[PDB]
């Protein structure tokens, strides 16, 4: 019931008490662990008030006013609002606190040392897709900040009866198009082929290139989604070169500087924000290991290894491993030379261990999903590999939601 | 019931039914996942007979004799043995099937494609530490096979009252001593410092070098353990050199060829085999990533990166990653050049995925601990990184057991 986590490199043992406030289900049972599974009608008046109360209690606790008149008055006001309206509205202070805590609670996020420095853009007054587009360009410009990136979230209106959802159809605000070719191969990012098809069939004129920034497909008020191109000048991109290999730049590789997740659902005090795009800055391996080297992505290992003239005849020469490191050296070098914030996996995981220690010391724990927190390369030479982590679900939370094209009816 | 697992690289979806045979608990609940926690007297008659029966039913199904007279007779014979003597003895065939299935069921093992090829040495007639020493020598020689490694396991007598346990005190049959210096540094393997001090206290004469093979410390029949030195001609070692870098040999690195886990408990049909040393062959990353490059182990990253003249002033040059790959190239090269079996992490994971898919078709599942199956370098360029896995506990099994110096009743 009171749980210990041990770091096997340092022998430091921490005691987790925060997990007892967990609520949602993990997917695990006593008989089966689903730790490696990626994915393991709106709230009635009955379900919503426990959720609001739970949230407001933690809020008033945080501002050291638990059980105060102002605490009791707010519970009163919200209770009244729910019974009479079937939902309620967060105060600005509550929305800011809830958004920061959703990030603080994100068990899969290695960058949470930053959780309290988050710029919240309140877009609850938005009513159209054009409005959404404006809010998103401003988010993009603010976060990008000419390369000196700033964490931000933009929060559109909450779910009502669920027939009027706000949704950004894109999985991220900035992503490259994917096209299936007569050749049989794939040009661009293979992960975006389906979305790119939905874009073309809504009218987008695809440049039909390798690195075409996709248009936004925005849905306001449960309406059919609409297409907008982000002003090209707001999308900061980085050409990829290597500090030692001249030929590298000739591969013709670039990536964008702003990672911005746009398909998640923010839950605060039982209220659901179906469109809540947020952004920070990249850890280099995301681009260099996953984006460039996954077999189902840009898949460039073979090409790089060839230009390095490594022995590709046997897996045991570790040619994939050598080329992997070089590609990751190139990503980091290129972002650093163009002064676009990026963090390496050594530095990011070191920060997260320090963050974990703060969260144990100050909050009684830190939910963490080791499968996602340990970087996709050089696992055991980062300190997080040796750190036991307990994974549990706290609210406010970010939750994955299914692609809306499955859900939506035109 | 059915549980689905997806591979996110191939879109292959598999269906697990075998998890319905899982009995033991995981450490996880609906509210907490303990998937990255490393560790998440006798049995009574009434808890033993169900376990025996479950096991014998599985054994007789495997041989296509479920429900036979031979099957029913063995159940009755075991029943009678338990009620009379409070335990029972496995037949040789059952012991062999049991030992192979514990490996098959080992969810943290990437090498399981090989499970049915395992040489079982029945050491249940052993009575003394000297007898244990002889059995272990024969195991080392057989398994080593002059570099052509063969999987093997030696099984000493089972637990009785838990006061007469056979135990191998070494965590592996072959490992290097560690010595803490007064200045706080470590000579040799820092992981083995405490064990090394026990051996010394037991009267081992320590050479005090960087790669001193530890003596065996063997406990028979709950007696105080006894020290034995493995004959050096039985310990195959590989000097580590690099195919391109001629300075690599002068780091003075070597490693032993035979990885042989000696501290685990084997459970078959509710019987507990507290000494059951087993061995296979290394995956290169075990030595090159963990043994050499963990900060709490030989910790050679700095010295290697120094000699490679890497830019070491900022982590973002990825100097550690670069040095790491070259050390692992060296390990695989050296083992291969000396014709000592080893497998790289690409080939091992690819084989494991084929094994896992086969197991799903023929068995209805393959419990797998992703946290351990994914290699400690280059994780996402191996196919296991992208494979969803279900972790659950089947018996027969291997279990961790606490180190014996904590629990042992010294007789003097
Ligand atoms: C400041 C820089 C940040 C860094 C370096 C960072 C790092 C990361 C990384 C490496 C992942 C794994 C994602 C993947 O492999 O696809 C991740 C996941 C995640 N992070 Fe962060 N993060 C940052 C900012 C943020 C912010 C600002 C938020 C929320 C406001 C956030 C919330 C999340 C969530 C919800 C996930 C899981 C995403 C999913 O399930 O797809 N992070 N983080
Ligand atoms: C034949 C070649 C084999 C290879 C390449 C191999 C590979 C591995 C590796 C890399 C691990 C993780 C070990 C670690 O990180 O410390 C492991 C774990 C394990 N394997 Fe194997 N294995 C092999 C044979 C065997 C055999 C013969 C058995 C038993 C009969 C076995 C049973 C186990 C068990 C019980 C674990 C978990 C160990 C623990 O909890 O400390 N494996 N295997
Ligand atoms: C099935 C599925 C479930 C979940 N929960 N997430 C995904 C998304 C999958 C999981 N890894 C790849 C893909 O992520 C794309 C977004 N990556 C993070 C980032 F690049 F956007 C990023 C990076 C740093 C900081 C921030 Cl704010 C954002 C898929
Ligand atoms: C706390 C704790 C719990 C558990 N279950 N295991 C350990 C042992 C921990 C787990 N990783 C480090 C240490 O293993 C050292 C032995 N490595 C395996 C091998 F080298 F012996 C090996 C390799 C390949 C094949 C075989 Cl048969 C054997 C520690
Ligand atoms: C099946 C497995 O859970 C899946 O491949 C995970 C593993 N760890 C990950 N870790 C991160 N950060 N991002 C991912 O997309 C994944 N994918
Ligand atoms: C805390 C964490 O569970 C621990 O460091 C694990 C991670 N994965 C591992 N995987 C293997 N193969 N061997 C290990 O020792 C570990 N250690
Ligand atoms: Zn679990």
């Amino acid at each position: 019931r009171f749980l210990k986590v041990k770091n096997w490199e340092t022998d430091v043992v921490l005691t987790d008490t925060l997990h007892l406030k967990s609520t949602l289900e993990t997917g695990c049972t006593e008989h089966i662990c689903m730790g490696s599974i990626m994915l393991p009608d709106v709230r009635t008046k009955d379900q919503l008030f426990p959720l609001a109360k739970e949230f407001l209690d933690q809020y008033y606790s945080s501002i050291k006013r638990f059980g105060s008149k102002a605490h009791m008055d707010r519970l009163e006001e919200v209770n009244k609002e729910i019974e009479s309206t079937s939902t309620y509205q967060l105060k600005d202070t509550e929305l800011i606190y809830g958004a920061k805590h959703a990030w603080r609670n994100a068990s899969r996020c290695v960058g949470r040392i930053q959780w309290s420095k988050l710029q919240v853009f309140d877009a609850r007054d938005c009513t159209t897709a054009h409005g959404m587009f404006n809010y998103i360009c401003n988010h993009v410009k603010y976060a990008t900040n000419k390369g000196n990136l700033r964490s931000a979230i933009t929060i559109f209106p909450q779910r009502t009866d669920g027939k009027h959802d706000f949704r950004v159809w894109n999985s991220q605000l900035i992503r490259y198009a994917g096209y299936k070719q007569p050749d049989g191969s794939t040009l661009g990012d293979p992960a975006n082929v389906q979305f790119t098809e939905i874009c073309i069939q809504q009218g987008w004129k695809a440049p039909r290139g390798r690195f075409d920034v996709l248009p936004l497909l925005l849905q306001a008020n449960g309406n059919d989604p609409e297409l907008f191109q982000i002003p090209p000048e707001l999308v900061l991109e980085v050409p990829i070169r290597h500090p030692k290999f001249d030929w590298f730049k000739d591969l013709g590789l670039k990536w964008y500087g702003l990672p911005a997740v746009s398909n998640m659902l923010l839950e605060i005090g039982g209220l659901e924000f179906s469109a809540c795009p947020f952004s920070g800055w990249y850890m280099g391996t995301e681009i260099g290991v996953r984006d460039y080297c996954d077999n189902s992505r840009y898949n460039i290992l073979e090409e790089v290894a060839k230009k390095m003239d490594l022995d590709m005849r046997k897996t045991s020469s570790l040619w994939k491993d050598q080329a992997l490191v070089e590609i990751n050296i190139a990503v980091l070098y290129s972002f650093q030379s163009d002064k676009v914030t990026i963090v390496d996996h050594h530095s990011a995981t070191e920060s997260f261990i320090k963050h974990m220690e703060n969260e144990y010391r100050c909050r009684g724990g830190c939910p963490a999903d080791w499968v996602w927190i340990v970087p996709p390369m050089s696992g055991s030479i980062t300190p997080v590999f040796h750190q036991e982590m307990l994974n549990y679900r706290l609210t406010p939370s970010f939750e994955y939601q299914p692609d809306p094209w499955n859900t939506h009816v035109w």
